């Protein structure tokens, strides 16, 4: 719909009487004018709204009886509009005029054709009137006319230019809610309810993440509302203009101040929370209303005195000091106020605190007589043009000093007084003590400094200077000690077969220095200088092991020489060789990676493009200290927030792109890459975050813990996004590394035992029903079946394997005492061996063991168990009718647990041994010690888990003694009634490693050559049924850990048998690192 509204902006200086203007023609005094309605913000005072955070026409006041003085003050003014709003249009008013003769009317009639009107650099003024008084005439008839009139014209050169007239039509919803916040009644009027509010109004524009941006983007430039956007009142904080404007204007005036004696005076003034307190603070500085001086106090740059305090200055005679001054026509407004901001920070030791004075237009430092600055604003007669004067003392903390206050100074003015890029550099220099200096401009020093020669009097060659005393900022004398070129090293030829690439800042060649191969950046006439030392700010002072440093850097022929990576990059690696690129290398490249990210976003730098071509790898060996680095810090492949070019970058911006790399990483073959060539499909893909499954699309193999991090990194909303640190600290796990697969099992599923087929099944027990039920895994598939097989409950499967005889059997032993055997390649063949006496508790399988419940021992004969009704070769008495047999043991003498006794068997399965351990309740406690044995794992000494118990006991099985404890309870005590402590599970393996499942959802990971704890593995799970070691089909070797995860639900899980080794290998790798990083950065 045709908007119809416009905003007015009054300018001059305090004294012109402007607002009274206003009133006859009709901080800021913000009233509509319907005339076309007007928004009228008249800037009566020095709201600094116009360069703080700076449609509208332009109406400037003077006073013209001051005259042509007061014309030139209007210059910063004009400047400013020009330098944020050149289209703008500008009607210049003199006032005054009743009491002022018609000589100064032309005289700043003249001044103005002269040096405004047809002057370049200033905004086109438009138009312009003399006005007798405020009391009215027809000169403010003519006002009023050529200001309607003239809005108009500027909206048509909106059309011509923008493509929108004083009619342009605006989306409707956007109206309606500047309707809904005109009508907003809050005592602190800071909004973030906003969010209701579109759902009071029905819900329009429910485009949150387009819509919505804009309409926030209208609301500020229509001046209705006020978003504040790395603030943290800034999204969620909408305030009304009127407070903001009066109560921090109000405070100003309300010259060191104590921020605590501000929080006291501001605490009674209005009642903010005290977050919004230290809200309030960042934004007097972002105001430039006050300035953080110590973390106690604000120096408050408007007010400060400006009858520059006397100075005595140590050094006197000319080839004492350093001069530098900056010619300028005028300042532009807010120009000191920022330029202290950034001065107060100086340090000629960054790489005791001064005694520093403040002058208004300038600062003073002291540090030391050895090293101290002052820079501040002088005047010359018959020299119109303002400048700036910087000294510091000629030695080498001087210099230090002098590189910094000249980087903020041109710092400043690229990013917030553009235009400017007048300025005249000038140097000052003698050819002897007590004379007076000359001038000579910066560029002429350039010249000279590419010749490399003293500074020669031309007149009298006699008298020569070093240039170094002059300008040591332009040959690089501030550098760091740690990156002087040494030019006996560096060896390059700039030859076209040594060309590895180039840029707008010149060419890239591969070079020597020091005996290493290193990559040469030249500046190879492309505004140098300037751009070398934004590069040498930027590379110092960022020391990471995951960054590319600089190695030495040189002004004689404009060089940075820096590492250069000997695999080259990763995008090449994804389409040259998989093979290099096993599970291990893409673990380690995705931690080097991530280090860059969290240290560069502590750093405050948003990186805004990662991608394969960004990363660079330094040896493809997976056990290196550093292999991954990113390159160049400081396409189709953006976050679709930030894809809607409307909003503004932010880490929640790179962390999205990392977890596209990620995703690429975990497709090898770069699969999205490769729908880059196809490239209106892939930019949009992105954008519509719907990613295909990275396992089933690609037929890439399973990596659980990625996959959700994959997910959960790659979520449409900024706020929901992890953090780069908290990415890191998720990748920063070894169980991450070797968890390879996780399997949910249909709910309401319980599986009481587990037998893997050693060729990629799995064979499943189950105990949910009360009935046999044999159910069956495909590992292939992840494919799941299930049919009833017996009546009673199955208790124990076992696996008879006959290669000879090319066929395997499965034998189900149950609660009946039934032994149920059916044929693995024919499930037709099914049948009963002789019934057992009493249930089976455990099988063993060539003999085919069968523990029963009364003690009772079953030997069958090898192939025997495959005829129906068949009977054992022999049976053995062990126990008896209340202590059944639990387990069998063989690591080819049998070991095994019947109630509190520890058995033997010889080969003709006669007892070798029957060891009483109840005796250990010496040791430890009696209801432990006295219980019945689950299981018996045998090394080199027996370990023994009996039921409840929360100790291991180990036995030398050479003597019969106990030899130790093991505390299940104390290692999880020392991790901060899920903790039962309760053993379930010992599995073993040769390599020293011990597993022991417990009741909670835990895994211990003990040494067995000192009995400690490797680590602990949890939240695994509700609880831990069984564990068993297997190989896989692809010979891998595996732990299968089955568990509950009460809802009955189930699942088994997976893990890299070389767990233990990946704990502590990668443990040593982070922390050889963590010293690395420490390393670096002390050095600087």
């Amino acid at each position: 719909v045709p908007y119809n509204r416009m905003k007015l902006m009054i300018v001059g200086n305090t004294g012109s009487g402007k607002t009274t203007l206003l009133q006859q023609l009709m901080g800021i005094d913000v009233k509509d004018w319907p005339i076309l309605v007007l928004n009228v913000w008249d800037f009566a005072g020095r709201e600094e709204f116009y360069s703080t955070h700076p449609r509208a026409l332009y109406l400037a006041v003077y006073d013209l009886s001051k005259g042509q003085a007061e014309v030139d003050a209007m210059k910063p003014w004009l400047f400013n509009i020009k330098a944020r709003a050149s289209s703008s249009p500008v009607i210049l008013v003199g006032t005054h005029l009743d009491v002022s003769d018609e000589k100064q009317r032309k005289a700043c009639m003249s001044k103005i054709t002269k040096e405004l009107l047809n002057k370049r650099g200033f905004p086109a003024i438009r138009d312009y009137h003399f006005v007798n008084a405020t009391e009215e005439s027809d000169a403010l008839a003519k006002l009023r006319k050529t200001i309607i009139n003239e809005s108009l014209n500027f909206k048509i050169r909106d059309q011509l230019v923008v493509g929108q007239l004083i009619p342009d039509c605006y989306v409707e919803l956007e109206k309606i809610i500047l309707s809904e916040r005109k009508n907003v009644p809050i005592e602190f009027p800071v909004i973030d309810r906003k969010r209701l509010l579109q759902l009071v109004r029905e819900n329009q524009l429910q485009l949150d993440e387009n819509e919505l941006p804009h309409a926030v983007h209208f609301l500020n430039e229509s001046g209705v509302l006020l978003h504040f956007q790395a603030l943290q009142l800034s999204d969620l904080y909408f305030v009304e203009p009127k407070w903001l404007c009066k109560i921090m204007a109000q405070i100003l005036t309300v010259g060191i101040i104590s921020r605590r004696d501000v929080e006291k005076f501001l605490s009674k003034k209005r009642k903010f929370p005290k977050n919004y307190m230290s809200q309030y603070f960042k934004l007097l500085e972002k105001f430039q209303i006050a300035l953080p001086i110590g973390e106690e106090y604000l120096l408050v740059p408007s007010s400060l005195s400006d009858h520059r305090p006397v100075i005595e200055l140590p050094h006197c005679e000319n080839s004492e000091i350093i001069i530098r001054l900056y010619e300028m026509p005028y300042f532009p407004m807010g120009f000191w106020s920022r330029l202290i901001n950034r001065l107060l920070e100086i340090s000629p030791y960054m790489l005791l605190r001064p005694n520093r004075m403040y002058w208004r237009q300038g600062i003073y430092l002291n540090w030391s007589p050895e090293a101290y600055c002052l820079v501040g604003s002088e005047v010359l007669d018959n020299h119109p043009e303002s400048f700036l004067k910087i000294t510091v003392p000629s030695c080498r903390k001087g210099c230090i000093l002098l590189g910094q206050v000249v980087d903020h100074i041109d710092s400043l003015m690229e990013e917030w007084f553009p235009g400017l890029l007048l300025l005249k550099k000038w140097a000052l220099y003698s050819f002897n003590d007590g004379e007076e200096h000359q001038k000579i401009l910066l560029d002429d020093l350039m010249k000279k400094a590419e010749e490399g020669d003293l500074l020669v009097n031309p007149d009298q060659p006699r008298l020569t200077i070093p240039i170094s005393q002059i300008a040591p900022d332009l040959i690089l004398a501030d550098l760091p000690r740690n990156i002087m070129l040494n030019n006996d090293e560096l060896e390059f030829e700039q030859a076209p077969e040594f060309l590895l690439g180039d840029g707008s800042f010149g060419s890239v060649y591969r070079a020597a220095y020091e005996g290493e191969e290193v990559a040469v950046k030249i500046f190879n006439k492309h505004t140098s200088l300037r751009l070398l030392r934004q590069e040498l700010v930027v590379l110092c002072h960022l020391h990471h092991p995951s960054l590319i440093s600089l190695l030495a850097a040189g002004i004689r022929p404009r060089m940075l020489v820096m590492e250069l990576a000997s695999k080259g990059s990763l995008d090449r690696l994804l389409q040259q060789d998989k093979a290099s690129l096993t599970r291990t290398l893409q673990h380690r490249i995705a931690l080097h990676v991530a280090d860059g990210l969290r240290y560069l976003h502590s750093a405050m730098i948003i990186y805004r493009d990662l991608k394969p071509h960004n990363v660079l790898l330094f040896t493809l060996y997976p056990n290196a200290a550093i292999i991954a680095k990113i390159a160049d810090y400081g396409p189709g492949f953006r976050a679709p927030e930030v894809a809607r070019g409307n909003v503004i970058y932010n880490q929640q911006a790179d962390v999205y792109s990392f977890g596209l790399l990620l995703y690429d990483i975990l497709t090898t073959g770069g699969r999205i890459v490769e729908g880059l060539k196809f490239p209106n499909e892939f930019d949009e893909l992105e954008i519509q975050g719907k990613l295909p499954d990275p396992v089933k699309e690609y037929g890439c193999a399973p990596w659980p813990m990625v996959e959700k991090l994959i997910k959960q990194c790659l979520k449409e909303n900024p706020q929901e996004r992890p953090t780069s640190a908290q990415v890191f600290d998720i990748l920063n796990s070894a169980e991450l590394v070797c968890l390879t697969r996780r399997i949910l099992l249909p709910k309401n599923v319980i599986v009481e035992c587990m037998v893997a087929t050693h060729h990629a099944s799995i064979w499943l027990g189950c105990g949910h029903t009360d009935r046999g039920q044999l159910s069956f895994l495909d590992l292939n598939t992840e494919g799941y079946t299930s049919e009833e097989v017996a009546d009673s409950r199955i208790l124990c499967l076992a696996l008879v394997h006959l290669p000879v005889e090319k066929e395997s059997w499965i034998v189900s032993g149950t609660q009946s005492g039934t032994l149920l055997v059916i044929n693995t390649e024919d499930g037709k063949k099914r049948h009963t061996l002789e019934k057992m006496t009493d249930s089976v508790t455990c099988l063993y399988c060539n003999f085919l063991l069968v523990g029963t419940a009364d003690g009772k021992l079953a030997i069958f004969e090898d192939k025997t168990v495959k005829l129906k009704g068949a009977a054992p070769l022999k049976i053995l008495n062990i126990g008896n009718v209340s202590t059944p047999l639990m387990c069998l043991s063989e690591s080819n003498v049998m070991w095994g647990g019947c109630g509190t006794k520890i058995f033997s068997f010889s080969n003709d399965f006669t007892i070798q041994k029957l060891i009483e351990t109840r005796t250990s309740q010496l040791f430890s406690y009696a209801a432990f010690s006295d219980s019945n044995i689950i299981t018996v794992v045998v090394d080199t000494a027996l370990y023994i888990a009996k039921q409840n118990s929360p100790v291991v006991e180990v036995w030398d099985k050479k003597t019969e003694k106990l030899c130790g404890l093991i505390d299940c309870v104390h290692f999880l005590r020392e991790v901060m009634m899920s903790y039962s402590g309760r053993v379930k599970t010992l599995c073993l393996q040769k390599n020293t490693a011990l597993w022991i499942g417990t009741g909670g959802g835990h895994i211990l990971l003990l040494d067995l050559s000192t009995r400690r704890l490797i680590r602990v593995i949890y939240n695994f799970c509700n609880s831990v049924r069984v564990m068993m070691t297997a190989q896989l089909g692809s010979l891998k070797n595996v732990m299968l850990v089955l568990g509950y995860n009460r809802e009955i639900q189930s699942c088994l899980t997976v893990w890299d048998i070389n767990l233990p080794h990946e704990v502590q290998n990668l443990e040593k790798h982070i922390e050889v690192r963590k010293e690395l990083a420490e390393k670096m950065r002390r050095t600087s």
